[PDB]
């Protein structure tokens, strides 16, 4: 099973300036809970965005997708395409595609689940922003309640599965 997991503003932004333009501790915890013990597949720019104590993401098999065959990525497995990332020599019952926008677009046709955090934060998109994928009629989902973070933002989790 191949799942995507992301957090987006209601406006659809996932990334800006090499990071994530809000602070949502409940989402970091959600991400860690869902992914721990599993494979996490990411694009090279997302690998480069990980803060020091999270590069590699502890307790998970980190797979980095790049066209730079010689790339050094200590703590991760480097592969040359998304298809390679999803064709491991050692299978995993759960593989999560963890971003970014480029890789989500390639992975969406191959996935059967999306776990989405929606963040009610006013962020008019800017020209270099990374944006969330859009789920069409081949997906259906369920939504948790709107919650308020201890740090102030309204957020909610959605779970989608391929019809
Ligand atoms: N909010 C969230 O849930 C979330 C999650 C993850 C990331 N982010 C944010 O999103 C941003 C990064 O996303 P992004 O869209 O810019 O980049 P990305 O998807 O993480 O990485 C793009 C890179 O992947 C590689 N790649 C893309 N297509 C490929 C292909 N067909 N074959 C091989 N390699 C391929 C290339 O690496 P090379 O250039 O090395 O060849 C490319 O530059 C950051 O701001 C990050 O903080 C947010
Ligand atoms: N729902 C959701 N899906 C995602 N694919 C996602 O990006 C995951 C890649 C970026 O990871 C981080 C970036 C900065 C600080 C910590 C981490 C992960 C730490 C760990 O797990 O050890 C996020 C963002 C979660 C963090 C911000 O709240 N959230």
């Amino acid at each position: 099973s191949v799942g995507l997991i992301w957090a987006q503003s209601t406006s659809g932004v996932i990334g800006r300036d090499g990071g994530i333009p809000w602070r949502l501790p409940e989402d970091l915890a959600h991400f860690k809970r869902l992914t721990m013990g599993h494979t996490v597949v990411m694009g090279r720019r997302t690998w480069d965005s990980l803060p020091a104590a999270h590069r590699p993401l502890p307790g998970r098999r980190n797979v980095v997708v790049t066209r730079q065959t010689g790339l050094v990525a200590h703590g991760a497995q480097v592969v040359g395409s998304l298809e390679q990332a999803l064709s491991p020599a050692e299978p995993d019952a759960a593989t999560w595609v963890i971003g970014g926008a480029q890789i989500y677009a390639l992975a969406l046709p191959l996935a059967n689940r999306c776990e989405v955090t929606e963040v009610d934060v006013d962020l008019p998109p800017e020209d270099e922003d990374a944006l969330a994928p859009v789920l069409d009629q081949t997906w259906a989902g369920t939504s948790g309640e709107w919650l308020v973070s201890r740090s102030g933002l309204r957020y909610r989790m959605h779970s989608y599965r391929r019809l």
